[PDB]
């Protein structure tokens, strides 16, 4: 397939122009860190010395912007952890990469410690704890660093997350008040608030990160109890019968008090960020971390249901499109050696040319929603050695069974 090369070239031209002349451009979500990851994964390819030059260009461009403006966030998708993830594989190549990563890490530790200190549980909102902007996503990156100086930070985050699974409002903690929803659509969708049940912004994501922390060597009775409780909550509120393997995006106070779903959702979708595909990671990781065969076997059934169904899928993007579903299947196959998703993976790769050509320009070039995320997926099918840690950003943990 010669069409990856053409597309990459145009992406490079877009970013060469942009750097020759805003906040978004330093983010994993939409900016240079996602671009650096896509190009870095193309190292086997013929133009890889040109690609490494661009990477270094974009890196120097990044430090220059950091030196002038600073960062306001340590977050995986908008802050220092996403920038650090994007260059982590270069750590031992040159002193300049290691120097940059050390700065990022110290800022991250400062950032997290400062966040936990000024935390007010009454104002708890998803970016506090979540994958995209919060501590779960930051921990995903942190757990790739083997330096024991970060042990204290890791444990501080782990304890802080676990404690959010405790009952508060009499009963509550992770519950989000209507006022503290991330946008007004959600404020109006949830006028009495909700417990967010998505991977990206909710309970599954905390669960995954706690399971991953345990296999990495970082857990205590309380974090394991947080993980168990999270899975128990998924098991309790799972939809039934014709809606087996489905979950609403959010659970409201009364439903939680009743311990059943009361009001049906208007819109559930099959996505990484919300719904079955992302939720299947919780069961997979929980099942492997807790040595529960039932959870692992359920994880497969949940994902398989979503692959069959593809509820709400209208694009090939990572976040809530088909490339994200595919990459999750590829992770299942890698860890379990399951053949269940082989046909979907094969069909996606057969359709690869049409996927890139019809890929919207409206989604931009970035990782999370843009074309470069799709290229990353397609590229690791063609050459499965990962030169980078890009998968960490999606909580796809290739090392989950490598131990600690
Ligand atoms: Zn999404």
């Amino acid at each position: 397939k010669k069409n990856i090369k053409r597309n990459v070239e145009k992406i490079i031209a877009q970013w060469d122009e942009r750097t020759r002349k805003d906040f978004g451009e330093l983010t994993l979500s939409t900016g240079l860190p996602g671009i650096i990851l896509m190009l870095a994964e193309l190292k086997n390819k013929d133009n890889s010395k040109i690609y490494q030059k661009k990477i270094d260009n974009y890196i120097e461009y990044i430090v220059s912007k950091l030196s002038t403006y600073g960062l306001l966030t340590g977050s995986l998708y908008s802050g220092a952890a996403g920038i650090a993830l994007s260059i982590l594989h270069l750590r031992e190549d040159d002193e300049k990469y290691k120097n940059l990563l050390d700065s990022l890490n110290r800022y991250i530790e400062y950032f997290v410690r400062e966040k936990i200190e000024g935390f007010n549980l009454e104002n708890i909102t998803p970016p506090d704890y979540d994958v995209i902007e919060g501590l779960s996503g930051i921990l995903s990156y942190l757990l790739l660093i083997n330096d024991e100086q970060y042990d204290d930070l890791k444990i501080l985050i782990i304890n802080f997350l676990s404690n959010l699974t405790k009952e508060n409002n009499g009963l509550i903690s992770l519950y989000i008040k209507s006022e503290n929803q991330m946008s007004q659509s959600e404020s109006e969708m949830y006028p009495l608030g909700c417990l967010n049940m998505g991977l990206a912004h909710g309970l599954a994501g905390v669960g995954c990160i706690l399971a991953y922390a345990h296999i990495k060597g970082y857990s205590n009775e309380a974090s394991l109890s947080a993980l168990q409780k999270i899975i128990f909550i998924y098991e309790k509120f799972e939809l039934e019968r014709k809606k087996q393997f489905l979950w609403k995006d959010g659970l409201v106070a009364d439903e939680l008090k009743k311990e059943k779903v009361i009001r049906e959702a208007s819109f559930i979708r099959d996505a990484w960020c919300y719904g079955g595909p992302g939720i299947s990671l919780l069961y997979l990781y929980g099942g492997l971390a807790l040595d529960n065969d039932y959870f692992v076997d359920k994880a497969e059934k949940i994902l398989e249901s979503a692959m069959q169904r593809k509820l709400g899928i209208d694009s090939y993007m990572i976040c809530h499109g088909y490339s994200g579903l595919i990459e999750i299947c590829s992770l299942f196959k890698r860890l379990l050696n399951t053949k269940k998703f082989d046909s979907y993976m094969e069909e996606f790769n057969v359709n690869s040319e049409q996927i890139l050509e019809e890929y919207g320009d409206e989604s931009g070039t970035g990782f999370l929603e843009g074309i470069s995320g799709c290229i990353l997926v397609l590229s690791k099918f063609e050459y499965s050695i990962n030169f980078t840690y890009w998968r960490q950003a999606l909580l796809l943990f290739d090392d989950f069974l490598k131990g600690g």
